[PDB]
């Protein structure tokens, strides 16, 4: 398998810092589809599909965030590609 589905969630100073826009820019550069979403607890989740290597690159960016973010904690999982998405959105 060359494709995967990734789920990731980050905590810390991760909302109001341009995080979703940052993830989207990187996802589009990497050819990844899915979305980034602000959650009510202050965390951000990302659901993404595409080449496993590209998803790993996107995860490295997710772990860092844009310069105004500070990611304190994360979790993530890679599972079977479902072919669910057509672009990369934010919510």
């Amino acid at each position: 398998e060359m494709l995967k589905r990734m789920y990731a969630r980050v905590y810390g100073l991760v909302q109001g810092v341009g995080f979703r826009k940052f993830v989207q820019i990187h996802a589009i550069r990497l050819g990844i589809k899915g979305y980034a979403k602000n959650l009510p607890d202050g965390s951000v989740e990302v659901v993404a599909e595409g080449y496993e290597e590209a998803l790993s690159k996107l995860l490295e960016r997710i772990k860092q965030g844009p310069p105004a973010a500070e990611v304190e904690k994360d979790d993530y999982s890679f599972s079977e590609y479902k072919g669910e998405f057509e672009d990369f959105e934010t919510y």
